[PDB]
């Protein structure tokens, strides 16, 4: 597929670090 951003998925899966964004460093 592609919609996603694709940007995104690109680099890296911003899942956890790009979930709480500072949330990820104490989860």
């Amino acid at each position: 597929f592609l919609q996603s951003d694709v940007f995104f998925l690109f680099l890296l899966p911003p899942i956890i670090l790009d979930a709480g964004y500072f949330l990820p460093l104490r989860s």
